C-alpha cells in the first residue's frame, strides 16, 4: 500500500528547506537550502557529490566510505545538507539508495547504553517504521556521520566487544566504532565529515577509506555569497567592496563561517544607519567585532556565559539544559538577548537544549573567560590539554587566547580583559611555543603550522619575534590563500632561522608563491631553501629565480625535488647562477632538464664568479650528448668539485668526453657521480687515465653499471698508479665476478691511498672474502666499510670476517651479511 | 620503500647456484645449477615445469596441490632446485606466485611443537620478514616439501587437531598435515616429492593431487651427461664408451644418481693413473665399488661407520651431531677423509649437523652392517620392519644385503663380511621370499617386484631358481628398460611358473619388449600369458607372433585385452594359428579387428592342424558380413567348439549365416557366445534349427538382444525338440514380456535337457514368478539358478520363492532379488 521509502523521502524533503536548520533566523525567517553556493571538492582533480560510492578506472572495487575533511566552518554540514535534499527529491543517488540518514555527532550520547535506534530517531515522527523490513537490508542504505570530532565524553578505537546486530543495545561509542567499521549492518554506505586534526582516531576504523578535501570559496562565490545574502544589490556591491579592499579579511572569508560573521555584522550596520565600516585583520578580531557589536546595544552577562563555556568545553558539554544557563545567572533576560541575536539557538527540533550557534564562538567564549575580571581558570592547563580529542583540541581556545591577549586594546568588551591577567598568559604562552617547537614530531599537538597561525593573529612585534628564535628550522606546508599569508608573515619575522622547507599543495604553477619567495629573498639567516617534490612549474621556477638574484639572498643551498622542471627553465637557472655569487649546492635532479637545458645551464656554470661547488643532473633525461658541455663546465670553471650525472643515458661514449677533461692534471673534480650511467669495462681505460692523473680526486660511486672483471682490473691498474689518490670507491651493482678478486686483492695489497672499498652484490662468493679477509691482514690502509652488501657466506667464511672485525679494531666496519 | 619479496628473489638466486648444495665438492669447487640436465617428465603425454598449477582442458578448475613420483636418486630435489632458480631468475611463474618457499623434509622436527616458522627459517637471515603483510596472503605462495618419505619419527594422517592458524604452535607432524590438506594458509599451492612407496601415507592428506611422474636420462641425455661433467671431450668419450659397452651399467644409469656414482669412480681412476676399468653389473657392485675404491688409500673405520649408519637407520636419525660420531669412535681421522671424499658432508647452509652425501648410501651402510664380523644386528628384525613408514620402508637396506651376501666375493673391503653370517641371512632372506611371494596383496610391502630386483642383485643360480619356487603365478608392471632387463632374467629361471601377467607402462608399441618375449617363448612351465589392456600396437603384436611360433612354447592360453589391435594383425596372428598346435584359448577381444582382420584370422583358422578351441571375437567392430566366413570356420574346422561374437553389429541377417552351417549335425559347436548382437524374433527360427540339428550344443548366450515374446517363443519350438541337448539358457536382456511366460511354462514343463534357465530383467512381474514356482515343482529338470536378475516383485511371489527353495532343495538357486 503506502510505501514508508516514499514517506520518508518527502519528510527529508520537506525538513531540510533551512541552511541553519536552527531558530533565531534573524525574526525566523526561512534561509533557503535555495541559497547553497557551491563547494570546492578535490580527491586525493575535483569531485562531485554524484558517484562517491562508485569504482574508479581500475579493479572495478566499490567503494564504501567517504570521508571528507577540511577546516572549521566550511560547510562539512551544509554540503551533507544540499545531499540529504537532492537525495529526497530523487535527483542525488535516486538508483543507487533506498534510504538515507542523517546522524549528527552533536546529539550522539557516547555513554549510554543503546540499540540501533538511530535509524529511528533520525527519521519521521513515526513511531514504527519498517525497520525489520526493507531498511534493515544492507548496502541500500547511505548514512552520514557529521562531526566525528565533536563526539563528546570518552572515546576509543581499540575495542573487542565492538557490538554487531543493530538489534542489541550497547555503548554509543562502541555502537559508532562497529557501524564505521562496517561490522554493524555490513555493505552498508558511510558518510563521515571530520576535522584533519581528528583524523588520527578515525584512521583506525576507516581501514580503508576515499579521502575527500572541501576546499573554502573561490573570489568569483565570494561575490555570489554577497549578492544572494543583500537583496538589495546596492548593498551587495558596497559590502563586497568595503571586503574585497581588505585583502587579509577578503581572504579568511574564504572560510563561508567568516564570511557569515562578516555580511551578517554589515547587514547589521545598514539596519541601524552606521558607516559600514570594518577594520578587522585577525579571526580573533572577527569574532570580537561581531560579538561585541551585537551585545554592545547583553554584555552584562558576558562573564556568566564565558564561564558557561568554558565549563562547557571543559566538562565536554555542548548541549546545555535551563539548569545549565541559570546556575550561571543566565536567565529571563540575556538568554532572550542571545536568541533574537546571532549568537545562540535553542535548537528547535522537536527538542528540549540549549546550544552556541558554532563551535568555534562556543572555544572563542572559552578563551575570553580565561582573561575576564567556573572549571579551572587556568591557561596552564588549558594548554597542557591542548593535545587531546576528548577536549575537542582546544585549538581555537587556545588560538584565539593567543589574538585576545595584547595590549593594543579598546572598547567594546576588549577592556574587561584583565591586564595583569593578559600579561602573565602572554608570558606563558611564549613558554608554550618553546616547548611545542622544539618537538620535531609528527602528531594532533601542533605540526608547526598552528603555532603560526596563532602568531599570526598576535600581530605584535615583540611577542612575534621572540616566538621565531624557537624554530631554526622551519617545515610547513600550504594550500591556500590564508596559509601563505600566514607564512609570508612569519617567515619576515624570522631572524635565527637556518632552513626552510616548503610543501605546496593543490591552491600550483603560478605567481601565488611570489608573496612569499620574495619575503625569503630578503631574510638574513635563511642559508638553505628545500622546494622538493612540489608540483612548482617554470612559472614557479620563474618567480623563484628572479628572487634568487637578489644581492641580499644569503642562500647558500637549494634543492629541487620531483617538480617536473622543464629544459627551458635552465635559461632562468642560468641567469641566477651568472649573477648569485652565494650559491653553493644546487640540486636540479627529478626533472626534465634534458641535453639542450643542460646546454644553457652550462653557460651559467661556465660564467665568471660563479661558485656553484655541488651540482645534482641526476634522472634529467640526458644523453652522452651532454657530456661534451659538462666537459667544457668541468675544465673551464674553477669552483665545480662535484658532479653527480647518473640515472642518465651517459654510456662509455660519454663519459669518454667527461675523462678527457676529467683527467686534466689541473682539474677540480673531487667526487665522481658516475652511478646509474650504464658503463662497461670499455671506458674503463679512460678512467684509469683520470685516477692517475687527477690528484683532487677522492671519490668514485660506479653503483649501477656492468664493467665486469675486465673492466675493474683496468680500473686497478689506474688505481695502483703511485700518483693516484682516490679514497672513496664504491662497486656494488657493478657485475663482478670471484674471477676479479685476484685484482682487488692486488688494489687491497698495494693500494695506498684508499681508505674506504666498498664490494657490494658481486659474485665473489667465498673465495673472494675469504681471500681479502687474509689480506686485509698484510698492513691494510683500508680501514673503512668492506661492503659486502646483499650477501649470502658459508659458516667459515662468516667466521673469517668476525675474525677480521676482532683481530685488526682498525677496521671500524666488516660489515658482515648477518 | 625496500619490498621484502625482491630482496628475498635476490636471495635465492644467489643461494642455489649449487647443484649439491653442500660441501665436499671434489675440492670445494662450484658444480653449478647450470650443467642441469632435463630430465623427462610424464603426467597422469610429456609435462613442463610451467603451467603445472594451471586449469586444464576442461571445467576450468585450478590445481592447488601437484605431487612428483619417481625413483631413489631421479632428481626429485635437483628438479626442485632449478624450479627455485627458473622462479626467482622470473622465468618461471613470474607472473603467477610472488614468494617460493623450499622446505626440506630431512631437516624438520617431527614431534616437537612450533607455530609457522617455516616461512621465516627457510629464507634469509633477516629475522623479521613481513610475515603479517603480504608473506600470509593465501593463493600467492608456492610451497615445495622435499621428502616426504624422509619424515622421521612417528607420523599420522587421521588427526583431529589438524592446527589451523599460522600464528599457533603445535607439533611438527600435525603441522604438515594441515599444510598438506590445505587448511593452513588455505588456497597456497604446494608441490610435494615423494618415493612412490610412501604415496600411501600421503594420499590421505593430499585428496585430489596431480600426479606427475620423473622418469630418467635418456641415452642421449647420459652422453650429455658424460660430455658436460668431464671438461676433456677425450675423457668423456672414453667414459661414456667404457660404460656404454656394459650394457647392464649402461642401463643402470638412467637413474643420475648411478651415472654420477659412476662418473665420480671413473675421474678417480683417471686422476690416479688408472686403467679405468669397471665390471660392475649390479646397483650393489657399482655402491661397494665406489666406496671400497675411495676408501682403499678409510677402511678401518668402516665397522664404526656402518654401526652408525645402522643405528641411524634404526632410530630414525639423518642428521648426526659430533657426540653420534665419537659415540662409534669417529674422530679427527676418517671423518676428515670422508668429508674430503664424495661420501659425507658436513651440511654448510649455516647449520651444525652431519649427514650421509645420499640416502642410499645410508642404507647401503647399514646393509653391510649386519654382514661385519648398534640398534640390534639382528636381519630378521630388519626384514620384519621392512613395511613401516617410520623406518624408511629400509627398502635399499635389504635390497643391498640381498646383493651383498654372496659367495662370488673379492677383496675392496667385500672380504670384510663374515662367511657364516652371510650363510646364515641367505638362508632367512630366501625364506622371507618364500612368506611374501605368498602374499598375493597390495601394500607397501613387497608388490612381486621388488623381490625380483632382489634376485636381480643376487645374481647367482642357486638362490634365485629357488625364489622362483615360490612364484607359480607372476604379476608385474614394467615401465623402464632395467624393468626388462629384471623381468628377463627372473623369469628366464623360472621352471615352475604356470601363468604370467605383464603390465606395460609407457617406457609403447615398439620392440622393447622382445627381450622379454623372448624368453617367455622357451619357457618350459609357462601356459597361460595375459597381456589385457596394454598399448602394444601392432609391432608389439607381430614381435609377440614370431616368439609364439617358437616349438618350445608350450603355451596354451593368451589373453589380450583393450589393446587396440588393428585389423592388420590379424595376418600375424593367422601365421600363429597355422603353425602352434599348441594354443587353445585367444581372446582378440577389445580391438579393432573388424570383418577384413577375420576373413584373414579365419584363414588360420580353418589350417590344418589348428587346435584352437575358444576364440573371442567381443567387441571387435564386426558386422554381419563376417559371418560368412566365420561360418565356414565353424564348419571346416573340427577343433572350435567356443565362438563368442557379441558386442557386435551381427543381427539377424547375420546370425542367420552362422545357423546355416552351425545346425550341421556334425557341428561342434558347444557355446554360442550371440551376445549383445542386436538380434530379435526373426532369426529365431533359425536358431531354433540349430537346438534341434546340433546335439553338441549346451549353452545359448542372447542377453542384449531384443527378441520378444515371439522370439523366445520360436526357440521354445527348438528346446520343446526331443532332439535338443541345450543345459544353458540365458534370458536376460532380451526385452521379454509376461505374454511369455506360458511358452516359458511350456519350456520348463516339457523340456527335458536343460539344467539352467536364467530370466533376467523382463517384464514378467508377479504372475509369471508365481506360475513358474509352481511349474517348477512339477518333476522339473531345471536345478540352477532361475534367474530374476534386476526384479522386483510382492509379497506372496517372494513368499513363493522361498517357498519353492525350502520344499525343492533339488534347486540350488532360486535367486530372490532382495
Ligand atoms: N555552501 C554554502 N552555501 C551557503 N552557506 C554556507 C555554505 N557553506 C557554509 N555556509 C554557512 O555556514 C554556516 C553554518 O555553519 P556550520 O553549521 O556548517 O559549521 P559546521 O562546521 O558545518 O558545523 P559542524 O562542525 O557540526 O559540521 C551558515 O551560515 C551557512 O550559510
Ligand atoms: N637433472 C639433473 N642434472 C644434473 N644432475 C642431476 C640431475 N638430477 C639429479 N642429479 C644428481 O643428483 C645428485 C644429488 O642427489 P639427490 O640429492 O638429488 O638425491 P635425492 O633423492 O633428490 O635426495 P631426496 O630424497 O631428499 O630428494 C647430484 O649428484 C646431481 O648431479
Ligand atoms: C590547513 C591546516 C593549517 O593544516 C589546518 C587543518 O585543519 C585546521 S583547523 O582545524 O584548525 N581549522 C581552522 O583553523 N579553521 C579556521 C581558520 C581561520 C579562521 C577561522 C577558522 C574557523 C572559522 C574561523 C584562519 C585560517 C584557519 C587547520
Ligand atoms: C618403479 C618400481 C619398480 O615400481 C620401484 C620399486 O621400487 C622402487 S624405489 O622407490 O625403492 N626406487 C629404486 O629402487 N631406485 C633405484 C633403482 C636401481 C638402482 C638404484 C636406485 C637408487 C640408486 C641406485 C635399479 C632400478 C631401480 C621403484
Amino acid at each position: 500500500k503506502k510505501d514508508y521509502r516514499k514517506k520518508y523521502r518527502k519528510y527529508v524533503r520537506s525538513r531540510f528547506q533551512c541552511i541553519e536548520d536552527r531558530n533565531a533566523r534573524l525574526g525566523e525567517s526561512v534561509s533557503l537550502n535555495k541559497r547553497y553556493t557551491r563547494l570546492r571538492l578535490i580527491k586525493e582533480s575535483p569531485i562531485k557529490m554524484e558517484l562517491l560510492f562508485d569504482p574508479d578506472d581500475e579493479h572495478s572495487e566499490p567503494v564504501h566510505t567517504v570521508v571528507f575533511q577540511g577546516a572549521a566552518g566550511i560547510g562539512k554540514t551544509i554540503l551533507a545538507r544540499k545531499m540529504m535534499l537532492d537525495w529526497a527529491s530523487g535527483t542525488l543517488y535516486q538508483d543507487r539508495f533506498d534510504y538515507l540518514f542523517y546522524i549528527h555527532c552533536r546529539e550522539v550520547s557516547l555513554v549510554t547504553q543503546r540499540s540501533l535506534g538511530d535509524l529511528i530517531m533520525s527519521c519521521c515522527p513515526d513511531p514504527n517504521p519498517p525497520i525489520h523490513k526493507i531498511v534493515r537490508k544492507p548496502s541500500r542504505i547511505l548514512f552520514l556521520m557529521d562531526g566525528f570530532d565533536e563526539l563528546q565524553g570518552a572515546f576509543d578505537e581499540h575495542i573487542g566487544p565492538l557490538c554487531t546486530d543493530w538489534q542489541k543495545a550497547e555503548r554509543g561509542d562502541i555502537l559508532l566504532s562497529s557501524l564505521i567499521r562496517k561490522k554493524l549492518l555490513p555493505e552498508a554506505s558511510l558518510l563521515i565529515t571530520t576535522r584533519p586534526v581528528a583524523l588520527e582516531k578515525l584512521q583506525h576504523l576507516l581501514d580503508h577509506p576515499r579521502h575527500v578535501e572541501i576546499l573554502g570559496f573561490s573570489e568569483a562565490k565570494r561575490k555570489e555569497y554577497f549578492f544572494k545574502y543583500f537583496s538589495d544589490e546596492a548593498q551587495a556591491r558596497a559590502a563586497f567592496s568595503l571586503i574585497q579592499e581588505n585583502e587579509v579579511l577578503f581572504t579568511m572569508c574564504f572560510i563561508p563561517l567568516v564570511c557569515w560573521i562578516v555580511c551578517t555584522g554589515l547587514k547589521q550596520q545598514m539596519e541601524s544607519g552606521k558607516s559600514l565600516a570594518q577594520t578587522s585583520k585577525t579571526t580573533t578580531a572577527v569574532y570580537v567585532f561581531f560579538l561585541s557589536s551585537l551585545l554592545q546595544p547583553l554584555c552584562a552577562h558576558l562573564w556568566g556565559l564565558c564561564s558557561l563555556a568554558a565549563d562547557g568545553i571543559w566538562n565536554q558539554k555542548i548541549l546545555f539544559e535551563e539548569s545549565d544557563l541559570r546556575n550561571h545567572g543566565l536567565q529571563k533576560a540575556d538568554v532572550s538577548a542571545f536568541l533574537r541575536m546571532n549568537l545562540f539557538q535553542k535548537e528547535v527540533d522537536c527538542e528540549k537544549f540549549y546550544s552556541f550557534i558554532h563551535m568555534t564562538f562556543q572555544e572563542f567564549f572559552a578563551a575570553m573567560y580565561y582573561l575576564l575580571e567556573l572549571p579551572s581558570r587556568d591557561v596552564t592547563v588549558l594548554l597542557e590539554n591542548y593535545g587531546k580529542f576528548e577536549k575537542g583540541y582546544l585549538i581555537f581556545v587556545v588560538r584565539f587566547l593567543f589574538g585576545l591577549v595584547n595590549q593594543e586594546r579598546t572598547s567594546y568588551l576588549e577592556k574587561k580583559l584583565s591586564c595583569k591577567i593578559s600579561q602573565q598568559i602572554r608570558l606563558e604562552l611564549l613558554k608554550w611555543i618553546e616547548v611545542k617547537a622544539k618537538a620535531k614530531k609528527l602528531q594532533i599537538q601542533p605540526s608547526q603550522l598552528e603555532l603560526f597561525y596563532c602568531l599570526y593573529e598576535m600581530q605584535e612585534e615583540d611577542f612575534v619575534q621572540r616566538a621565531m628564535d624557537y624554530f631554526p628550522k622551519i617545515e610547513i606546508n600550504l594550500s591556500t590563500r590564508m596559509d601563505h599569508m600566514v607564512s609570508s608573515f612569519c617567515i619576515e619575522n624570522c631572524h635565527r632561522v637556518e632552513s626552510l622547507s616548503l610543501g605546496f599543495l593543490h591552491n600550483l604553477t603560478s605567481s601565488f608563491c611570489r608573496g612569499l619567495f620574495s619575503v625569503l629573498s630578503t631574510s638574513q639567516s635563511l642559508t638553505e631553501l628545500d622546494l622538493s617534490d612540489n608540483s612548482l612549474g617554470d612559472p614557479g621556477m620563474r618567480v623563484l629565480c628572479e628572487t634568487l638574484q637578489h644581492p641580499g639572498c644569503n642562500i647558500r643551498r637549494l634543492w629541487l625535488g620531483r617538480c617536473g622542471l622543464s629544459h627551458e627553465c635552465c635559461f632562468d637557472i642560468s641567469l641566477v647562477l651568472s649573477s648569485n655569487q652565494k650559491l653553493v649546492e644546487l640540486d636540479l635532479s627529478d626533472n626534465a632538464l634534458g641535453d639542450f637545458g643542460i646546454r644553457l645551464l652550462c653557460v651559467g656554470l661556465k660564467h665568471l664568479l660563479c661558485n656553484l661547488k655541488k651540482l645534482w643532473l641526476v634522472s634529467c633525461c640526458l644523453t652522452s650528448a651532454c657530456c661534451q658541455d659538462l666537459a667544457s663546465v668541468l675544465s673551464t670553471s674553477h669552483s665545480l668539485t662535484r658532479l653527480y650525472v647518473g640515472e642518465n643515458a651517459l654510456g662509455d661514449s660519454g663519459v669518454a668526453i667527461l675523462c678527457e677533461k676529467a683527467k686534466n692534471p689541473q682539474c677540480n673534480l673531487q667526487k665522481l657521480g658516475l652511478v646509474n650511467s650504464g658503463l662497461t669495462s670499455v671506458c674503463c681505460s679512460a678512467l684509469s687515465s683520470v685516477l692517475s692523473t687527477n690528484q683532487n680526486l677522492t671519490h668514485l660511486y660506479l653503483r649501477g653499471n656492468t664493467l665486469g672483471d675486465k673492466g675493474i682490473k683496468l680500473l686497478c691498474e689506474g688505481l695502483l698508479h703511485p700518483d693516484c689518490k682516490l679514497q672513496v670507491l664504491e662497486l656494488d651493482n657493478c657485475n663482478l665476478t670471484s674471477h676479479c678478486c685476484w685484482d682487488l686483492s692486488t688494489l687491497l695489497t698495494s693500494s695506498q691511498s684508499l681508505r674506504k672499498l666498498s664490494l657490494g652484490n658481486n659474485d665473489l662468493g667465498d673465495l673472494g672474502v675469504m681471500m681479502f679477509c687474509e689480506v686485509l691482514k698484510q698492513q691494510s690502509c683500508l680501514l673503512q666499510n668492506l661492503g659486502l652488501s646483499e650477501m649470502y657466506f658459508n659458516y667459515e667464511t662468516k667466521s673469517a670476517l668476525e675474525t677480521l672485525q676482532e683481530e685488526k679494531p682498525e677496521l671500524t666496519v666488516v660489515f658482515e651479511p648477518s
